[PDB]
């Protein structure tokens, strides 16, 4: 991949929709680097404060941006997070909001062992389309796309679609 301009891709959407599954498959099949923002914050200890209601450390957004910026500038990164308003807009060439039917999503999150309050907050996040609205508010409409993420066939279609998009973008930006 030396001396090829490569795109950056954001995968966002409610926890449980399938971002990590899709991102890891995309990385394996494209050679792009996959970054799980939650995992990165854990590894590099990028937290500031604790949230009383949700019972979780608060992500230090400025430090996450600082941690990633050099790599993002170099391109070829697939970023996975359930938030997107704090990323520099320039980072991403395309943004995918994964969507899961509420009934399907509930079953996924219930199996994670989420308690009632956490289940309800996450499920309302999806049914209010919070991440979709956050994405459209943060990035140009023409680069934001919703992807269905309910069934294995849809995962396969998503992988296929995005891999094809990567190939075209590379062709267009390495004349
Ligand atoms: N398109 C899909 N069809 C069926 N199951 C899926 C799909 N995408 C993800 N899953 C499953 O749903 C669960 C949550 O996926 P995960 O990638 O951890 O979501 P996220 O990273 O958005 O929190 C996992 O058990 C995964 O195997």
């Amino acid at each position: 991949p030396e001396f090829m301009l490569l795109p950056n891709i954001l995968l966002t959407g409610t926890p449980g929709v399938g971002k990590t599954t899709l991102g890891k498959e995309l990385a394996s099949k494209s050679g792009l680097k996959y970054i799980n923002v939650g995992d990165l914050a854990r590894e590099e200890q990028l937290y500031d404060g604790y949230d009383e209601e949700y019972d979780c450390p608060i992500l230090d957004e400025d430090r996450v941006v600082d941690e990633l910026d050099n790599q993002m500038r170099e391109g070829g990164v697939i970023v996975d997070y359930h938030g997107c308003d704090f990323f520099p807009e320039r980072w991403f060439h395309i943004v995918f909001v994964l969507r899961t039917d509420t009934n399907v999503l509930y079953e996924r999150l219930e199996t994670r062992g989420y308690n009632e309050k956490k289940l309800t907050d996450n499920i309302q996040c999806e049914i209010f389309q919070v991440l979709y609205e956050e994405a459209t508010a943060s990035y140009k409409e023409e680069i934001v796309h919703q992807l269905p993420s309910n069934k294995p066939e849809e995962l396969e279609n998503n992988v296929d679609q995005i891999l094809k998009w990567i190939e075209q973008w590379i062709k267009d930006h390495n004349s």
